[PDB]
Parts: structure tokens; sequence; C-alpha cells
């Protein structure tokens, strides 16, 4: 699993076309102030172990950073190991509810498989763009 | 070298505080209307074949995405085999210039080392986000 976390003023999404064939989640848009928005990009191989290690560290950047909102943005681009789109999907519905057990505050999950406009507004302190990768 | 192409109807950015020691650009910020924004991981043992590999697919997408202004933006998180930033910064420069000869637009690199917040509105088409790897 790689992840990139960008600790943002405000995020935006919106679905446009479809990216698959039947999307795994409803069509829908969506707009935060401030959060951690994390990328995440499944990887073959991610399994149960990789999903906790990657909730506890999400929720540990995000305690330090003081954010009580965490977009998890499903990402097909930051690595070349992917894992396919119905495992992808699963993971990140995983890490979504593994999250919730660590990290208190507001936790949203983006469609996975729709293409989507976005817009966002990072901040340029020193921890505010960093990248993680979690195996098992 | 591994590149994130961004197709942005807007895109700005502006430096905040240093990120190596004596960072070898000026401070400084910009803003763009539609532009693709390229963040630029250079790898260890990227050498003038991938420069030039880059920049000959960065200006066929560009072509293709019909943009006529094309950011270069320095980008440590993309992969984890970075190359040192001596190095880097070298390499993003020979960039900047290979890309000249073969994309007739603004070309823009951003400035190296200094850490940055930065603003995108990405589009949502199916070819608004890609990933790239270059060797030699
Ligand atoms: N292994 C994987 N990890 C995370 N996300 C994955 C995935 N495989 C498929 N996706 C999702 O399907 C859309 C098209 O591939 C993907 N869409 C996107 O990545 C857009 N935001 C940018 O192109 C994404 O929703
Ligand atoms: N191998 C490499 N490829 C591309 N850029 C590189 C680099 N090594 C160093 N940098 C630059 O130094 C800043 C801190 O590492 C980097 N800053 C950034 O990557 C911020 N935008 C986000 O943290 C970047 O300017």
């Amino acid at each position: 699993m790689r992840l990139l976390y960008l600790h943002a003023d405000r995020f935006e999404y919106k679905t446009v076309k479809p990216a698959l064939k039947n999307p795994p989640d409803p069509p829908g848009e969506a707009s935060f102030g401030e959060a951690l928005v994390v990328f995440t990009t499944v990887e073959d191989g991610d399994g149960p172990q990789t999903v906790m290690y990657a909730a506890s560290d999400i929720a540990s950047h995000s305690s330090r950073l003081k954010v009580t909102t965490v977009i998890l943005y499903p990402y097909a681009h930051l690595s070349s190991r992917l894992a396919k789109p119905m495992a992808a999907h699963k993971r990140l519905i995983e890490l979504e509810g593994a999250l919730r057990t660590k990290f208190p505050g507001h936790v949203h999950r983006a469609p996975f498989g729709w293409a989507k406009s976005f817009s966002i507004a990072c901040k340029g302190h020193p921890l505010a763009e960093l990248s993680r990768s979690f195996t098992e």
C-alpha cells in the first residue's frame, strides 16, 4: 500500500464519468475544511495487516497535525504494483473501518472507481506533504 | 524518474520555509490558468537519456491535451529511490531545457528545495491524472 499524506486547508471532489464499468460506490461530491487528504493506492498483497498498519499511521500523523478530518481518497497512481479493483475497493473499505477504531474525528472515504475532479489547498509546513508505504 | 501528470484548470504555489540549507533556487510564488502540472521525482541514475524521454512524453501528452502551459513541480514523494538533491536539481534544470526543445508553450519550473503551499483544481476527465516512469 502506498499513501500520500496532504495536509489541506480545504479539499473538494466531484465524481465525473465512471472509470470501471459498474463503479461500486455511488456518484457524488463533497467538500471539506482543514483535513488530512490521504491519496491511497492499494497494492497487490495488501492484506489485513497492511490495513492495520496504515490505519494506525494515519491516526498517529493526524494526531500530531491536530487534524480532526481525514479524507481517504482512492488513487491509482502512486504505485506500479496495483491490486485489482475489486480487491482495492475491499481494502479501502477496511482501511476506512480500521481508521475509525484508531482516530476520533471525521473519516470520509471518497467514491472508488469514478473519475473525479478535485481541488486542494495544501499547506506548506514541513509535515504537510509526506509519503508512506505499508506491506505485510 | 517518476512523474505525475495533473491537468489543471488552475495552479498556484508559494514558497514557505526552506527544506534544504541553501535552496538553489530563489524563493517566490506563481499562479496559472489551465496547465499540465507535472509533479517530478528525480530518481538515482536518472541521466540525460531519462531527461529526453520524459521531455518528449510531457510534450506529446501536452499536445494531445491541447495545453499551452506546463509546470515542472519538483516533488520528493513519488518514489523510494530518490536522487540526491544536487543531482535532482540538475536533472530538473535539464528537463526544463529539454522540454523547450519539444513543446512550444509556457514552461515554468517551480523553485527546488523550498517547502511550498500550493492549490490545484484538477480536471476529472479520463486523461487528467496519469503517472509515468522513465529510466535509462
Ligand atoms: N489499486 C487501486 N488503489 C486505489 N484506487 C484504485 C485502485 N485500482 C483502481 N482504483 C480506482 O479506480 C479508478 C480507475 O482506476 C481510480 N481513479 C483514480 O485513481 C482517479 N482519482 C485518478 O485517475 C480509483 O478510484
Ligand atoms: N529527488 C528529488 N526529486 C524532486 N525533488 C526533490 C528531490 N530531492 C529533493 N527535492 C526537493 O527538495 C525538497 C525537500 O526534499 C522537496 N520538496 C517537496 O517535495 C515539497 N513540494 C513537498 O514536500 C523538493 O523541492
